[PDB]
């Protein structure tokens, strides 16, 4: 259900929209994003080591097991699908259903990787990872492992393979989304703040400061819409923020939400993984694109 703290919250939604429940029995659902062209949101259970789809048709199917601990997901600039590995310790990609997962990145000069947790693609064609130990640390989450790189970073993967790590100044970074200005937010589950990035181009960034921080809870996903509205996670479902970090309302869930993508057969449809259940609400607007 809505809870506006501005008039103009109720705008981004059709009349008598709610949020319901499409599925559950889960354990810790996450990594959701839409692939347009399976008319399906994939989505893993990281506690569960799987994936799962949920068809514009409204069908749940099992979708990879085991998934290797997969958590966050994006496409790249032809419509792949990217994932990260909590298991494998990389960054992967499926060109086709069924098809074999490949490696886009797996090591950092010498080093393994931590345990990518959320992806998104840039303008540029980049895909940029959080790189937080959860996957590691937690056995429920991965298949263990330790830590090798000096601290917990934000990648750029370049779209002909240049492999960078431009922000270190983070402690748990966690959610990434990026911005109408080409910049970029970064949620971090240790500072518990979301935080904000200049991208003076090609890899390079410069900390602006804190965005905005949630209650109760805090955000781990978060998506920017067509209009620059952010969209993040937080204890009590979604925050729908200005450009600027100002609350216009929330998007309630009965458990924390972590995740969220918008997608559906118009692309307006927000779908959230909530803890044990995965959620959806009709809304009046599309993810940004680029
Ligand atoms: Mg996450």
């Amino acid at each position: 259900t809505l809870r506006a703290a501005r008039p103009e919250f109720l705008d981004l939604f059709p009349a008598g929209a709610e949020a319901r429940r499409l599925a559950d029995g889960f354990t810790w659902t996450e990594g959701p994003v839409y692939v347009p062209a399976r008319s399906a949101v994939i989505f893993s259970d990281v506690r569960q080591n799987r994936t799962w789809a949920w068809s514009d048709d409204g069908q749940l199917s099992p979708e990879m097991h085991p998934s290797h601990h997969q958590n966050g997901h994006c496409l790249n600039k032809q419509g792949h699908l990217i994932a990260c590995s909590h298991g494998l310790r990389r960054l992967e990609r499926q060109r086709e259903p069924g098809g074999e997962w490949e490696s886009i990145a797996d090591s950092f000069e010498g080093k393994k990787l931590n345990s990518p947790n959320d992806v998104c693609l840039a303008p540029d064609g980049s895909l940029w990872f959080s790189d937080p130990t959860y996957g590691i640390d937690k056995p429920e989450e991965g298949y263990g492992g330790e830590m090798e790189l000096p601290g917990r970073w934000v990648f750029r993967l370049a779209p002909d393979g240049t492999l960078s790590a431009p922000i270190r100044d983070r402690v748990k970074p966690n959610g990434l989304a990026f911005l109408p200005s080409g910049n970029l937010l970064v949620s971090d589950t240790g500072d518990n703040a979301t935080h904000r990035y200049c991208l003076n181009a090609r890899g390079e960034t410069e900390y602006q400061g804190v965005h905005f921080t949630v209650e109760p809870g805090k955000t781990d996903g978060l998506r920017v819409d067509a209009g620059g509205l952010i969209w993040a996670s937080a204890g009590d479902g979604v925050h729908v923020l200005t450009p600027d970090g100002d609350e216009l309302g929330r998007v309630l869930t009965p458990q924390t939400t972590s995740n969220l993508c918008f997608g559906g057969p118009e692309g307006r449809t927000l779908y959230m993984t909530v803890s044990t259940e995965f959620w959806s609400i009709e809304t009046n607007v599309r993810g940004l694109e680029h």
